[PDB]
């Protein structure tokens, strides 16, 4: 059968609402009067009334701006019904895909993360993992794609770059020899998490590393 | 910098294990002896020892078959370290992407679903929703993509096709006039859920529809 292609609707649209997405039509309408309707989540089950059809004209309408982070996709059936009350067609699948906007910044799961590591480890040893989440899409776009970096280390003894952080996983690793509890018992790493794979918004948190024995 | 491209590894591989994925190498190895190592979840944090590196030869190894449904992606750092114990390189990102196998069939969330609908509704009214989940990937493949169909309706009074089911959402809708509690108080819809968007395995469950007043 000929069917509606999936309609892409960006989230957070400016209107005007209700907004026309597509006009539903059965050719049998030259022969008798046709009444259009839609079913499914978004239509007549929760969340109800997000979409509507104009029963005479067949206009599918979006009633309000959409949020991808709430529902990413709607699937409905359009129904064509005679003046009598009989179905004049098989129901037609209607797909609405909500495309993503970068409308969320990265949030660290806490403000300070505490970890520890033994005082004699060789470059290339995991210490701890920090996490920042972004609620936007990471599959089709970079909006939800977080890049981690160390902004600074305090203090700079024995020298500055003692640690590294995995850009995708926020795993912090020792990368230089020379950790010693007697000299330096604790480091503070200022961490950044930047969405759009490091081109979007930056958020900052802190990682405190205890040097053990 | 030149870096390793993301390595695609299909889940459930037959071996031989440990399996060689890629050979890590710093050219500085003509000048001094180099020792290779890896950090991150999958390496030296949980799940540990899923991957390994041969410290002299630089061979990255997968130790055991993988399950996408457990972890879909690993990200590690490779480290190049001198005979002394000093880092001779910035750590290199290593991505392992586990590609999906259709190794799960659709499972209905229960064996029987109960719903109800008023006795006078017009074609195009939602009744209830049935759900079958598939644990395979629905993004990159159809393995986890469930298609619903009604296999049969009991009994066939006033006639057979009184209901329909949304192929993607498992929403059941009235599609014909004529429901009457006095004549028929309950229908049993035999439902199917077929993964690979209806080309894979079928599973069967039952939907019981009470005709209300
Ligand atoms: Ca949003
Ligand atoms: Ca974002
Ligand atoms: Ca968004
Ligand atoms: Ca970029
Ligand atoms: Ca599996
Ligand atoms: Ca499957
Ligand atoms: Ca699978
Ligand atoms: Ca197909």
């Amino acid at each position: 059968d000929w069917v509606v292609a999936p309609i892409s609707v960006p989230e957070n649209g400016k209107g005007p609402f209700p907004q026309r997405l597509n006009q539903l039509k059965s050719n049998k309408d030259r022969d008798t009067k046709i009444f259009y309707s839609i079913t499914g989540p978004g239509a007549d089950s929760p969340p109800e009334g997000v979409f509507a059809v104009e029963k005479e004209t067949g206009w599918l309408l979006l009633n309000k701006p959409l949020d991808r982070e709430e529902i990413a996709k709607y699937e409905l059936f359009g129904h064509a019904v005679s003046e009598n009350g009989a179905s004049v067609e098989d129901p037609m699948n209607i797909s609405i895909i909500v495309t993503d906007q970068n409308d969320h910044k990265p949030k660290f799961t806490q403000d300070t993360f505490r970890g520890s590591v033994l005082e004699g480890v060789l470059p290339g040893t995991s210490v701890m993992q920090v996490t920042a989440t972004d609620e936007d899409d990471a599959i089709y776009t970079y909006n939800g794609v977080v890049a981690y970096s160390i902004h600074s280390q305090e203090p700079k003894d024995p020298h500055d770059l003692m640690f590294t952080i995995h850009r995708s996983t926020g795993t912090i690793s020792v990368i230089s020899s020379g950790l010693d509890r007697e000299k330096v018992p604790e480091y503070t790493l200022t961490i950044q998490a930047t969405d759009m794979d490091g081109d979007g918004s930056t958020t900052t948190a802190v990682a405190v590393v205890e040097i053990l024995d």
